[PDB]
Formats: C-alpha cells, structure tokens, sequence
C-alpha cells in the first residue's frame, strides 16, 4: 500500500448561512477553498490520490442516526429562508441551507469513500476536505455547525464491512465532539479520545460529561478519555505534553486496526473560537505521532478551523506529514502549564484503573553495507567516497589513530553526513560498521564540525561510548542491560519477556518527551554486535520526528532482518503492529519513575503532575 487520499468537491462549498446569526457567521464556504487551493500552491494536492466523492445511503445515514430525525433533515431542500431559519432555530448553534442536506450526504460519502481506500489497501492513509463538520451531530439532533455524524459514520462503517475489533478516534479539534462520545460511550471497540477547551465547563458546549471524569459507561469504560483545558493559550509544549503522556500509551496499548482524526484546527493560533496558541506545524508531529498506529492506515477528516489562513498551514502540515515528507524542528518546547498538568494529572489518575501504565504511588535515505553484500533496497533508497573526503579521512586518521575497511566505513559516514547536512539530496542514512568507538567518534564529531548545533545519540548496548555530555551539545540515550547510576542530566540509561511494553512506555513517556525538548539537528543511532528485533522500526519511526528527519544509524554487524528493518523504517515505510500491549514489570515502572524524577527538572515536557511548591 501507497499513497495518500485527497477527497474534495467544490459541491460542498455551494451551502452558507443566510440571515443573520453571529453564533455561526465563522462557517464559511471559503474554509474549503482557502484550504484545497493551500495543498494546491504548495503542491501537495497533485501528490495525492484524488479520490470521488459520493452520497451516503440512506442505510448508512441510519448506521448512527434516527430516521425521525433523517426525515426531518431529508425536508429541508424544499424549504425557503423562513422555512430554514425556524427549523434551524430548533437546534443549538447550527443553519440550515437548501443545499445543507446534499453537502452533508456527500461529507458522509466523503468519509467512507476515505475508509473504504484506506482499508481496502489502495491507499497508505488519507485526509477528507469535507463540509459540514460532524463531530457535535447527534442520534436525533444537528448540533454546532453538524449536520451528521462523519467520523461516527467512518467507525461503525468499518467496524461493519471490515469486521474490526480495535478502532482508534482522536479529536484535536478545539471542541468536544460529544456527539461522537454519545455514539461510543458503551463502546469498547472504538477509543475516543479528545482535548478540547473547557474552562471548568463554561465553554461550549458546557456539558459535564465533557470532563475528565467521563471515561465511558458500561462494557466501554475507559474507552473514552476527555482532556479539559481549562485555561486558553495552550501552547505547543501542552499539546504534546497531552500526547506523551495521556493519548500515545493509552494508544500503543490499545493497538488499533484503524485511526481516524476528527482533524479541527480551531486549536491552532489565530482561531477566534479557540484562543489557543499551537502553531500550525504542530500538527504535522500530531499526525507523524500516530502513523505507527494501525500500521498506517490512518483517515484523516476535516471538522472545525475558521482562521482562514492558519487553517489553509495546518491543512498544509498535516497533508505533509501524511506523504511522508520531512517534519519541521519544534524549538521553544518546555514545560506544560500549571492548568495543562492539572488536567493530564487528573486524567491520568482517573483512567489508571483501566490503563496500569498510569497508576502512582503516594533521494530519501542510503544504505552503505558491508562490501560485496549486494541488497535488494526500496525505491526510495540508494547505495553509497571522494578526494576531498579521503583527504579528511587520512587527517582524521594521522591525527587520532590500517584497516582499509573501516577507513572505508568511515569515508562513507563522512560522505552521508555530507549528502544530509549539507544537501536537501539525502535525508537519512545508515551504515555497517566494524569498529564502534572509530565510528561513532568520526559520526559524532564531523556532525559537530557540520552545521549541527546538537546532537541526540541514541545506543542500544552496554559499557561507554567515546561520547562527552558535558556540554549542551549532545544528549545521550543508553539503553543497557546493566546497571545505570545516572549523575549526568544530560544522558537516560534505561535497563525480558515484559520488554516490549517496558520499552514502548520509556519511549513515549521519557524519550519523546526530552528529545523533543532537545531539539536536535541529528540524531545518531547506534546498535551493537535481538529484542531490538520487536521495537527498532517503531523507535526510528518515531524519532524521525526530530532534526527534520537526518538520522544516521550505525550498525555493528551484519543482520539481515535488522538491517532491513531499520532501512524500512527510515525510508518511510509502514510499521508492523506491535500487537495488544500488557503491563510491564513493576520494577521497571519504578525504574522509569525515578528517572523521570531525576530528569524532570531540567526537562520540563517530563512533567504529568503539577509540581510541588518548596
Ligand atoms: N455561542 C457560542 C458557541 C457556538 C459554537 C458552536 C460550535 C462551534 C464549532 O467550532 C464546531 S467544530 C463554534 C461555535
Ligand atoms: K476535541
Ligand atoms: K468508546
Ligand atoms: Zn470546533
């Protein structure tokens, strides 16, 4: 599977409010516009599968809604402006249009017409320029700008004509997509996540059950995770606090056979309604974060945004991510706010009962092999020295240290970082090695030497790599199988059936956290002389999301499947499913705990709990 989907008709462009009502004068035609024509000028659109829309059936509309209310809506085509505005008046903060039934049958049609390519393999994800939103609409009842229930309509429609067990909703939309809450509450299949603005419920739509005390009722109880901001502002380093913290385990855990994005961008910096200040790009890593899920297949479709123009960029960030192009570096992050704490601190605590992992206590890519082994490489991939660069390896050599292969191991690291840094040609290599400490002292080094102010090496082995963390310039991730005795802040020692989830939790919940905060410009991998076997793919994937992407693996020795596994995973590829998570090993989660008490300080985006005032 390849590719991504664009679904878009200009059709649902032809509806608009037509008297006066300042409650939904920000729904606009243009929202469509502005943004197709934003993937259009940055030609992201022509990369995309275009794929028709069609109407929704009358069948699939009653898969999660009345036919009362179904026939109540079916009648308004034929209404004129009077007509319209008395039964727009029997629902909260919604019009109605004589084109609105049309839009919305071919918004629905939309949305499964995206699961049906994503599902069916013809397409690796997708997003949905859709119009109207869904997420407010209810059983019997339009609601906030929601005539029916997309995303609703995507799960129980792939849940029924897929035979699905697992499906993944996340809502970064601004509000609380409470409809879709209502739909799945007793659920255990469908995961419904959401943040949303709140501010101790007196936002829109001031539900109680919009708190973080509603996780599901019944067979579905904690299935159903809300997040309240309860100030305005967020910022980025709250949103992917948010993610670190509450959604990714609770996802990686979960295992889902299908996402699907309630993708609103009225959070982002600019919206009236929401008042947040993310910026666009960081929906292009809210996106990358989850395309390990499900092995790819993610269906994105579009609900609120109405900044025209930071929603026409994140439209932009979120199709780029979606393609597969290179994250842009997040700089500034840090520490949650005190408010965004106390949410993810209670949320946390209230979904521990349902989630362990929350319980307290009081060209793309190159491949340099070994010499002769010829490999059969994805197209998105390319084999390997020159003058310039065997004059640097000769100094490098009469100035630090006769081997022939290792000097040619090492002219090929400095050619790739070359190709890297120094070049929009390559974005990410890798390399076999014979001598780890020449290696990754020549790896290190001449990163340095190239424009690359810091540099976060991550190594899978044990002892002491030549590698200094004395200065800010390099952070350390050692994943060992001995003892650790951190002194240093800036390094992480981490140290077998129970090792996969022990190692999806320190990766969500300690590494993303203070790499993020990092802020790299390379990430250098190392892996030496295979559990790794489980997890590599799913950590290079994730770690891509830092340095735009420029990842330089070494590897100590030949293996087949590592090796495939990591230039698979390094050119873009889709990652294998981890399968259902469990529990770790209890002394592991005290492990994990302690370190983040040792580091959180210094690293603020560490923090799920507000701190203690001395
Ligand atoms: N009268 C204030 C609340 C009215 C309202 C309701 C929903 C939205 C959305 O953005 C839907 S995604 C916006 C505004
Ligand atoms: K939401
Ligand atoms: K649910
Ligand atoms: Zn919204």
């Amino acid at each position: 599977a390849s590719g991504s989907a664009l679904i878009f008709d200009e059709e649902m462009s032809r509806y608009k409010l037509l008297w006066t009502d300042p409650e939904c004068e920000i729904e606009v035609p243009e929202r469509l516009t502005v943004s197709y024509e934003a993937l259009r000028t940055h030609g992201l659109a022509q990369r995309c599968k275009a794929v028709p829309v069609r109407q929704a059936t009358e069948q699939e509309i009653l898969l999660a809604h009345s036919e009362e209310y179904l026939e109540a809506v079916k009648q308004t085509p034929g209404m004129n402006v009077e007509e319209l505005m008395a039964f727009s008046k029997k629902y909260n903060a919604v019009y109605f249009h004589q084109n609105i039934y049309h839009c919305a049958k071919l918004a629905a049609g939309a949305t499964l017409q995206l699961v049906d390519s994503v599902m069916k393999r013809e397409v690796r994800n997708g997003m949905a320029l859709v119009r109207p939103p869904g997420h407010h609409s209810q059983r019997s009842a339009a609601n906030g700008f929601c005539v029916f229930n997309n995303v609703a309509f995507a799960a129980l429609y792939a849940k029924k004509n897929y035979n699905l067990n697992r499906i993944l909703i996340v809502d970064w939309d601004v509000h609380h997509g409470q409809g879709i809450q209502y739909c799945f509450e007793e659920d255990p299949s469908v995961l419904y996540f959401s943040w949303h603005r709140y501010e101790h419920q007196s936002f829109w739509p001031n539900l109680p059950e919009s708190d973080y005390s509603s996780v599901g009722k019944g067979k579905g109880s904690g299935f159903n995770i809300n997040l309240p901001w309860n100030k305005v502002g967020m910022t980025n380093s709250d949103y992917l606090a948010a993610f670190f913290h509450v959604l990714l385990p609770v996802a990686y855990e979960f295992d889902p056979e299908l996402v699907i994005v309630s993708a609103g961008f009225d959070s982002a910096i600019g919206d009236p309604e929401g008042e947040m200040c993310a910026l666009p790009e960081i929906f292009a890593h809210l996106t990358h974060l989850l395309m390990p899920l499900a092995a790819g297949k993610m269906c994105v479709v579009l609900e609120g945004g109405y900044n025209l123009t930071s929603l026409g960029q994140s439209v932009c960030q979120t199709v780029h991510s979606l393609l597969g192009d290179p994250t842009p570096r997040i700089s500034g992050l840090g520490t949650a706010c005190d408010s965004a704490l106390e949410s993810i601190q209670n949320v946390r605590n209230v979904q521990s009962s349902y989630w362990s992992s929350f319980k307290h206590l009081a060209v793309r890519t190159v491949v340099v092999p070994p010499p002769g082994v010829e490999l059969t490489l994805p197209k998105n991939c390319q084999h390997s020295i020159s003058e310039s660069t065997a004059k640097e390896v000769q100094r490098i050599r009469d100035k630090h240290f006769t081997d022939q292969n290792i000097l040619r191991s090492l002219g090929n690291i400095i050619s790739v970082l070359d190709r890297m840094m120094r070049s929009d040609e390559v974005c990410n290599g890798c390399v076999v090695v014979s001598d780890l400490s020449v290696s990754v002292q020549c790896a290190l080094q001449h990163a340095l030497t190239e424009p690359a102010e810091r540099v976060l090496v991550v190594y899978v082995g044990d002892g002491e790599l030549p590698v200094k963390t004395n200065d800010g310039k390099v952070f350390l991730v050692q994943i060992c199988t001995k003892e650790t005795e951190d002194k240093c802040v800036n390094r992480l020692t981490l140290c077998g059936e129970s090792l996969t989830a022990g190692f999806m939790q320190a990766l969500l919940g300690l590494i993303l956290p203070v790499a993020y905060e990092f802020n790299p410009a390379l990430v250098l991998g190392i892996v030496e002389e295979t559990r790794l076997m489980r997890v590599w793919g799913h950590m290079t994937c994730l770690i891509q999301g830092l340095a735009r992407g420029r990842m330089l693996t070494l590897l100590q020795g030949y293996d087949k499947d590592l090796l495939e596994l990591t230039v698979s995973a390094l050119s873009g590829a889709s990652i294998s499913p981890l399968g259902p998570l469990r529990a770790p090993k209890p002394e592991d989660v005290e492990m994990m705990e302690k370190q983040r008490q040792r580091l959180q300080e210094r690293w603020g985006l560490l923090r799920c709990t507000v701190s203690e005032s001395w």
